[PDB]
């Protein structure tokens, strides 16, 4: 896996059509060494490729595929507000679950 | 070593770079014959690559201004037709084309 950030901050949907322009996903790590290698290409907050826009509380890639490693800061995931089924990481590598409309950053992940 | 990703939908020059960038990378630019065959594996069809002569006619350098050593120009090209062309393209036999900056094709992008 490359992992690749953008510069320009935007919403989920924008950063899903970004990665996947250049026919690669919004970056979802799978262990302590990939979240690492995301968090160093990121300069500041920015999308995972995890939500658990399909059932609450279920956090799943973008493939549908549900996710094992975690790596959630303390109080996370909260689902605060109206809601937040979206994941981004933090700059101090853990995750924080957030509204998809806000924008961040996006890594993008290649194989 | 360089990583080459092709885009999905065709633009002109100004939006490739603007893509490729994006990411910070840049517009793919072969070194060699390698890379060259490398950016043919990624490319399904047309795609633009980071030459132009738009500084000085005839003269291709790279998009930061750097002139090119390698170069796989298709038979008869560059021509410059028309109004000009001043941008690259890698046919799908992986030789070269010279073709107008505003026309649109896939784009790679390239990142180390
Ligand atoms: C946040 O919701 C959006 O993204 C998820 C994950 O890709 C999709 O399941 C859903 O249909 C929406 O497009
Ligand atoms: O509110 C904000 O802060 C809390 C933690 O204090 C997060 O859970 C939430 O997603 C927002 O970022
Ligand atoms: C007619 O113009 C087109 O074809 C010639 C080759 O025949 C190319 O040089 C040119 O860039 C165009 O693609
Ligand atoms: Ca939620
Ligand atoms: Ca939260
Ligand atoms: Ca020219
Ligand atoms: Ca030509
Ligand atoms: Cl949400």
């Amino acid at each position: 896996k490359y992992f690749m950030s953008s510069v320009r901050r935007m919403p989920l949907n924008r950063a899903k059509a970004l990665c996947s322009e250049l026919q690669g996903t919004v970056a979802t790590p799978r262990n302590a060494e990939e979240n690492r290698a995301i968090q160093n290409v990121a300069k500041d907050v920015a999308f995972l490729g995890i939500t658990d826009q399909r059932t609450e509380n279920v956090f799943e890639d973008l493939t549908g595929n549900r996710v094992r490693y975690t790596n959630w800061n303390e109080g996370e995931p909260n689902n605060v507000g109206s809601g937040e089924n979206c994941v981004v990481l933090l700059t101090n590598g853990k995750w924080n679950d957030v509204p998809c409309s806000d924008s961040f950053l996006v890594v993008c992940e290649f194989s």
